[PDB]
């Protein structure tokens, strides 16, 4: 049953990629939830909605790239349930940005664990794949979210609704 | 807690839209599974892979349009777990097309039930939304899948691997 | 023998579509007859001829769209004889426009009966198909013919041959 | 005295269309009043003025489309007095947006009553006309106004004149 | 309560402008009525319909320009009911043109009274506004309508329906 | 009652043209039937469907050209019922091509009989009309159909569904 393409690809690596696929699809779904929260008539921050929807689509592309890697290496994709996000109501633009920062750090920690596994199993193709396609993207996403959280807090969010309004217009618009 | 926009939108309709959102996201995930099955080195039908991946992205767009409708009407989106697809291994191009036809008929039956509810609750905006955006799209998808199943069976799939190869090239390419 | 695509499509609906196909092909043939009446050397109203020939081609397109619908829904097309039109000699431009108005109202009444059947059989795809593609087209055709009949009568048709001549040039040209 | 074009068009439907024409012309006139309130030297919110003037012109187009429908179906237009709006002085951008939301919900309720009448009189052309041209336009207008009301309230209108100023510039500009 | 912009603008002038706004909106509504009379299936003179609809839109622009003037001068707009037109059925193209000529002379007489008031109150800005934007427009409209009435009478309207038909095509088309 | 244009046009020729008009309209209707057979979900050969639909439209153009000839010569068009085609179900691409070849030979035999009549009645305009517009078109159609029948039989139709599939793609596509 070994794939004719499989070479230097450990079962532990294959299993870790399947876990990462699920985590990327989960992240996609959290961002989708946040997007449509900001589209509510009683929230009405269109640029927050657009920002999170773009993040949702990016996470789905990240999941699909891992699925392509699994097939390239001769692993087998096993999909799992995509859990519902932890909240239905994300409270404010600042609370959503803080939850996004927490989610991106969690994804990053998973990627760092996968890199460590690839290095331990002497799988340099997999380690390079993670470095090239995932680790700098996560560092940039974390820095961007931290920048957004800083600005919203300085402007007086979430107490001032003027803060979120102007951030929506000037930063996310 | 009633939305300032809400007018002539029954709680039963709101709940049915939340169910339909989950079913569209489920369909998306089934198509994603089928896509990456055809990308396996031991299957290697790139045009089947492309066809199912396009279907996956379309189902996600259909889910997002329902989420937009829920907010437009002043309903509240409640997301649920997205169940994993029923198979990991889709066996053949003909078996996948037959499973897709079965899935599209199941989605269609759900949409017909939603239309009936909208009509019973005297919600003509919702009934028109379903007619305009969903029902003809489902009829066309069903007819296209039935056409694909017919051609693959006539060509001698799944017994002849030449059949799937040539269908991949000439119909899906 | 049930089509693999067939879903929520009643035998009564299938039979009514076959009847409507025949009525559209009949209408096409009536308009063709009227067109070539106006092309006679002893009638010689080229713009009346062009108007009716365009109507003939439109009715054929309407018949073909119903045939496409029958196949999309998994019904089976059964064609019948196309009866000859009721007249060989249409007498005048005003008499032909009045016969066209009567024919378009007859087609409209058939379409309204089909819509009522679709609604009674809880077939919203079929009801929407009729609404979208047929009912507004028939209302516009009826209003246009009524406008033509009004103008020809006011101008003094069919007694004044100058009336039909000038209507041919200024309205239909 | 029956119009030569009239078919399946109930007197009750004809009367309801005449009422809807009056309500659309009334709405037009309310929006015109609001527009020129914001053009006052002691109010001076040019983008609010532009927004309401565009709404005024759209309502007039909606009235004219109903007048065209009445003639298409062979009904007879009976115009009534256009009542003056309920206010001369609209107080603030937030109060005007709230009055607009209330007016759009009132128009929507009238349209839903007309749709119900069309359905009860088995007039599918009229029901489809309302669905296609009016109901989704009203849902979008209501959602947009609710979004505007939400943002103005969050920003601190009408107490902060800075709120209305910045909303005028960033949302309506 | 005096506007910070108000200078040399008499209360009598302000009241006369409010009356003129109502008369322009009334004229708009009369022309709208006439337009849709000519769109009836039993009248069917499309170019008469287009001519009156353009006149309706022009009168609305004239009303809006007076509303802008009232605000420019620091007056306050008070809107009144827009009375329904005197007829539902305008009888013929010649009768409608004669009623339009009578309406335009009535508007002109009101404008001449406003000019006389502006001159009596030593308000040269208002007198110049009326001269520049209204008086030559009214003289041209009156002359054009008189020309139309003359031609229709000479051609044999309203007895000859051929006259109105050819006038519709050649003058108004 | 003789047409002012009629010259050297025998009653027998006029009657034969009326028969040929009916036969061309019949052929059109047979091709339309075959087209929509190939559009069925359980047949699904789109290029066969397109081929027959083009043939249907060409036969209608041939009928209209005969109607134009009848009027040019001062004959009178008498239309008859268009009989329904001999089959509802055309069985296979090879069986339909064989039925088309048989139909085109039948049309050709009728045209040869009309040419013989024109020659016997010393009507060189009519004989030239048939030669120029019909006889070479029929020879080319017959040769093309014979070529299609030969290729489908050689490829192993109708037993191999792969044959019809590949013919549909490579010859008719
Ligand atoms: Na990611
Ligand atoms: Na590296
Ligand atoms: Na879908
Ligand atoms: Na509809
Ligand atoms: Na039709
Ligand atoms: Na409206
Ligand atoms: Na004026
Ligand atoms: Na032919
Ligand atoms: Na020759």
């Amino acid at each position: 049953s070994t794939s004719q393409v499989r070479q230097n690809y450990h079962q532990d690596s294959e299993a870790a990629i399947n876990r990462q696929i699920n985590l990327e699809l989960y992240a996609s779904y959290v961002y989708l939830s946040m997007s449509y929260y900001f589209d509510r008539d009683d929230v009405a921050l269109k640029n927050f909605a657009k920002y999170f929807l773009h993040q949702s689509h990016e996470e789905r592309e990240h999941a699909e790239k891992l699925m392509k890697l699994q097939n390239q290496r001769g692993g087998r994709i096993f999909l799992q349930d995509i859990q519902k996000p932890d909240c239905d109501d994300w409270e404010s633009g600042l609370n959503a940005m803080e939850c996004a920062l927490h989610l991106e750090k969690n994804v990053n920690q998973s990627l760092l664990e996968l890199h460590k596994l690839a290095t331990d199993k002497n799988d340099p193709h997999l380690c390079d794949f993670i470095e090239t396609h995932y680790l700098n993207e996560q560092v940039k996403a974390i820095k961007e979210l931290g920048d957004h959280v800083t600005n919203l807090r300085k402007m007086g969010a979430p107490e001032s609704g003027l803060a979120e309004y102007l951030f929506d217009k000037h930063t996310l618009g």
